[PDB]
């Protein structure tokens, strides 16, 4: 691997005190050291084996950043904080060790070839320990993204915590916000175009400006494109200042309006607010 | 657009072999080429039309990184791997093509002005193909973030996969971990301050140290700030080593303790562990 | 704090017009200005108090990027766009102000020491305003990541929107895609190894190639490792072109096959597609 050297700056404090030969060699090497540190942090380090990362197929600065691809032997020694790794466990699981960190230090991993599995796992050991984990963190989720962050350093108290998430997938939320139920006692909230999703899941919480009346419900909806309708299943309904155990506080209906799956929120109680949030969706794609 | 040139390094191998005129011109241009590559990867490229990205309103290095704003004509030719784009489809949908990549290569998109829609979509074509997609990827989610990653290159097998997520929204989880049910047979788990959310959704899985007794349940809770209470709706309950089809394995209750919405987990079975995870929340904000 | 100066480039347009003394001093300072701008955007700025970020414990380029740790007094003045902050509110809440931005500008925050709370909050004021927020954004979620983005600038119309998410936690999805129900009328979809999770939540939507028959359901499953089985709870079922209100359109079963929790989708209707997506999981870890 390439272990950069800290930042070096040109000592302009000299020059009319050391001739042109020494300042260009002590300056050049300094400029080549820094850039190398920058290009290897945002570029493929494997290219250093050529013209020192130069040439036509040389190193470039990836705006998206870069995740280095190292070998087993290289991971035999603790990795430096701030590095990025694209793990490959196709032939065998790989063990990565992170040097002791300080508050905020970070190391990130990805698995572009999706080799991570239970037989060929990604084992991570963060010098000292990882919260909620006894020993090493064993990652078995293919195509994942792992982020490790030091949440405590001080003296020996060098503890880390982590997050693991999928590199891919449709995770967006087509709608999230708060709307007022107009004086007319009804409000339309467009969620998404009829062609965007087959089903969605949302959370709806209606509350009076005073806070004495409140209702929340979870609703799953199915888009019936053929009949231009939307089926819904409202459950886990909870109410507080409901004057009666009958129809109450706020009603939620669905349909397609202007070609947009839409939520219609109505209420008898004047001055009602309604928070709507889509927390999940499913879209039928192409098999395989 | 600005298409950077690979990394260039100063040939200190010369100097006391080529006078000061040539090494400063061949060196300078080299230093201006690299920096330009770095500033345009982390800065607004549109500024290159001025003093070459210099001056008072010149280019700067964004720690948050930067997402270039290009024109239709510029996107007429395949984009380089590692680039970032802030799409604008307000006047019409825009088609972006990505050059053939290699394992790990990445291109990211965002939609700051939220112009992306079904009529003005973001069409992405990744040289060769995108997994689970027949043809181009058609993005219609406004204010989204799209990440494309090459999961296979080798020879022609240059396939990509993607993720799409919302740029905005409250997605945090106020609590996630595992707690022991004390010998007393009860444990309190603070979830969040009473003022942080109106409703939350959590997953609770209790299992004996031996693994013969286990229960999981999904619970939606509503915060009643006025009465300082919390309503809950527990469903999809599943149990395994339940000695009876009556009350069993573990009970989950909610309330406000020390001003924190809290989960109280109790069980008759000695040596029980309880994993609690909040997977969704809703907070009434200000309309519009 | 360190407020960088815009990009500076070496004026090769001179040299055989200004002797070696002036071009090295005007060039050097230029090279030290740029690098400093780069290292402070991707490195600990607190080190500038030493050998100007040099030496053994000098500044380095973090591939993962870096989040600066500033003081209360420093945050007394508006922060520059593109900066990153690791907030510390252990002693008291901290107020951060962001200078007026332009479309796409971004500022990101993290909370490595998890000091953020309702008593010691992170208050953010984005010059002009933040959508859906009246006044300042008050963040009380510990160990969070806050991203602010300008979604509109033009003249005075400088509005921002935000996202807030947990720095840590298991958020991955072990499976998401679309599969064809083979002519045999049944398809097996492996979700994850039996040891990866105790419970999972998934969304399943089956639709005929023509679109007249469609069903969606939400299912929570519990992994019974001891008996090598999987309990499931299917609910919120919705159907459209169901010829009868009896068993219909598609059945979903679960079990362990080849040591992988697996979903078996079957249907009488020929030519059926089935989208499966795991949207939540829970894994019992180690207490504390």
């Amino acid at each position: 691997m390439f272990i950069q050297e800290p930042k070096k700056l040109i000592d302009t404090g000299e020059i009319g005190n050391a001739s042109t030969g020494d300042i260009l060699f002590d300056g050049g090497n300094k400029i080549n050291s820094d850039f190398n540190a920058i290009y290897n942090a945002f570029g493929d380090q494997r290219k250093m084996a050529v013209a020192n990362g130069t040439g036509a197929d040389g190193q470039i600065i990836h705006a998206t950043g870069y995740y280095q691809k190292h070998s087993i032997t290289e991971y035999a020694t603790p990795v430096k904080v701030g590095t990025r790794h694209d793990i490959d466990t196709s032939t065998v699981g790989v063990k990565v060790i992170i040097e002791r960190g300080e508050l905020g230090d970070c190391v990130e991993f990805i698995n572009s070839n999706g080799s991570i599995s239970v037989t060929n796992p990604l084992t991570i050991q963060a010098i000292d320990s990882i919260k909620g984990v006894s020993g090493n963190l064993v990652v078995t989720s293919p195509y994942s993204k792992v982020t490790l962050r030091c949440i405590s350093s001080d003296n020996s108290t060098s503890v880390w915590n982590y997050s693991i998430e999928s590199m891919f997938g449709q995770k967006e939320s087509p709608a999230e916000g708060t709307w007022n139920i107009s004086t007319s006692g009804s409000v339309d909230i467009p969620l998404f175009h009829r062609t965007e999703y087959n089903m969605a899941k949302l959370l709806v919480t209606c509350q009076s400006v005073d806070g004495r009346k409140i209702k929340t419900a979870e609703i799953n909806i199915l888009v019936d494109t053929v009949n231009s309708e939307v089926i819904s299943s409202e459950y886990a309904v909870m109410r507080v200042g409901n004057e009666t155990e009958e129809d109450e506080i706020a009603n939620i209906a669905f349909s397609i309006k202007e070609n947009y799956v839409t939520a219609t929120i109505s209420s008898s109680t004047v001055g009602m607010r309604a928070a709507v949030k889509v927390i999940a969706t499913q879209k039928i794609g192409v098999a395989q």
